[PDB]
């Protein structure tokens, strides 16, 4: 799922909610993207804006948030995050580190037990966390 299919799905999730809610405008959208995603975030925004043009979501502020990766070894059921550092990389300022998804696999091996054949619990998908809208009418 490249940036275009991603933006298309996100925009569809936003406009659908706005439709059933009877919204008159979409003010903001918060999107969470896993750190394992290889998509270029500015392209996803660029595509979202192009799909929002002429809709009630035109002008909506878009906020992207990173979701840390979390794995669960299906051999010892242990759960760890990349920053875990059971063995902390030479650089102790762990928050300081940024992994590259295309070559992250080498660092993936369960710390407490053996290694590999894990399950990705978080940090892989993309999802809309919140949508801010405006509505009119009532009494
Ligand atoms: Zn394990």
């Amino acid at each position: 799922m490249h940036e275009w299919a991603l933006a298309d799905a996100i925009v569809r999730t936003v406009l659908d909610y706005a439709q059933r809610e009877g919204a008159s405008r979409v003010k903001a959208v918060r999107v969470v993207l896993g750190e394992l995603q290889d998509v270029a975030e500015d392209i996803v925004k660029f595509a979202m804006e192009q799909l929002f043009a002429g809709t009630i979501a035109e002008g909506a502020e878009i906020e992207f948030v990173e979701e840390e990766a979390v794995f669960k070894c299906r051999n010892c059921n242990y759960e760890w995050k990349l920053k875990e550092v059971k063995d902390k990389f030479d650089e102790r300022i762990k928050e300081d580190i940024h992994f590259i998804p295309e070559v992250v696999h080498a660092f993936l091996a369960c710390p407490k037990c053996g290694s590999h054949d894990f399950e990705v619990v978080k940090g892989r998908g993309v999802y809309v966390a919140g949508i801010k809208i405006e509505k009119e009418g009532g009494s």
